[PDB]
């Protein structure tokens, strides 16, 4: 048997060199650091939180934050 994960397509040609551990996942960095800031996102709820002065409003996606930190 046999299954469909191809999943997205979504792609940007660039330098990646460190490859992440976590399978499936499939996400490649050139700045060596990067990788160790993405696993971030991997490990914990949510990697992003606005920690505004009295907001405490956290989100998963990156491009959430933006548009909430639009209206502060
Ligand atoms: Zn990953
Ligand atoms: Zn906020």
């Amino acid at each position: 048997g046999s299954s469909g994960s191809s999943g997205p397509q979504i792609d940007s040609s660039r330098i990646r060199s460190h490859i992440c551990s976590h399978p499936g996942c499939g996400k490649t960095y050139f700045k060596s650091s990067h990788l160790k800031a993405h696993t971030r996102t991997h490990t914990g709820e949510k990697p992003f939180s606005c920690s505004w002065k009295g907001c405490e409003r956290r989100f998963a996606r990156s491009d959430e934050l933006s548009r909430h930190r639009r209206t502060h």
